[PDB]
């Protein structure tokens, strides 16, 4: 299967239900191939499928406070760097220079597909109510709908900026929400795929 930022992938739960998140940045560490995502969607240990196929499962995951996880994929599938805008085209992935306040962004994923916007604040805390908050978010005026949370954001030039921040699918004015992208790289020492 091919693992490509803001897709769709599915996570195999309890009693036959079913889990939806969006693919964030395809990454390596070391030769071993990955994904980074929200830790919203899932714990360490969670099964993952791509198009229809088995293709990893979550080998980090750090929510709340943050909101950010990774995935680990087996060799055999492949990585593209680059984000998908689910009508045929992709944005290559070239680095990942965190954008200004103003700067136009789009975000990909599964419930909405491609979404562009303008970032409006940084460093927000979010409230997630029982489970507590998450601090550090930056703030932008993109649509977005449940399910595209963890998914990809990303300037049109290129530069990876986050992992959309947001509710999970039961199983300027908008006010919608990234995980930045450079502390996930670094914490979890992950190289983005480019292309
Ligand atoms: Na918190
Ligand atoms: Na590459």
């Amino acid at each position: 299967a091919t693992v490509q930022g803001g897709i769709e992938y599915r996570m195999p739960l309890p009693d036959g239900r079913v889990g939806l998140c969006s693919v964030g940045f395809p990454v390596t560490k070391g030769t071993i191939k990955g994904f980074a995502t929200a830790g919203h969607c899932a714990k360490a240990g969670q099964s993952v499928q791509i198009s229809g196929v088995n293709v990893g499962t979550f080998t980090a995951s750090h929510f709340p406070n943050t909101d950010r996880a990774w995935v680990t994929i087996g060799a055999a599938h492949t990585l593209l760097g680059s984000v998908t805008n689910y009508t045929g085209g992709s944005v290559a992935v070239k680095g990942s220079t965190e954008a200004a306040i103003g700067a136009a962004v789009c975000r990909s994923g599964r419930t909405t597909q491609y979404k562009c916007g303008t970032i409006t604040a940084k460093n927000v805390t979010v409230n997630y109510g029982t489970l507590g908050t998450v601090s550090g978010l930056t703030r932008a005026n993109n649509c977005t709908g449940r399910g595209d949370s963890g998914g990809s954001w990303i300037t049109a030039a290129g530069q990876a900026q986050g992992l959309t921040s947001g509710g999970n699918l039961p199983a300027s004015q908008r006010q919608t929400y990234f995980e930045r992208i450079n502390p996930v790289l670094s914490q979890y020492g992950l190289a983005l795929v480019t292309s």
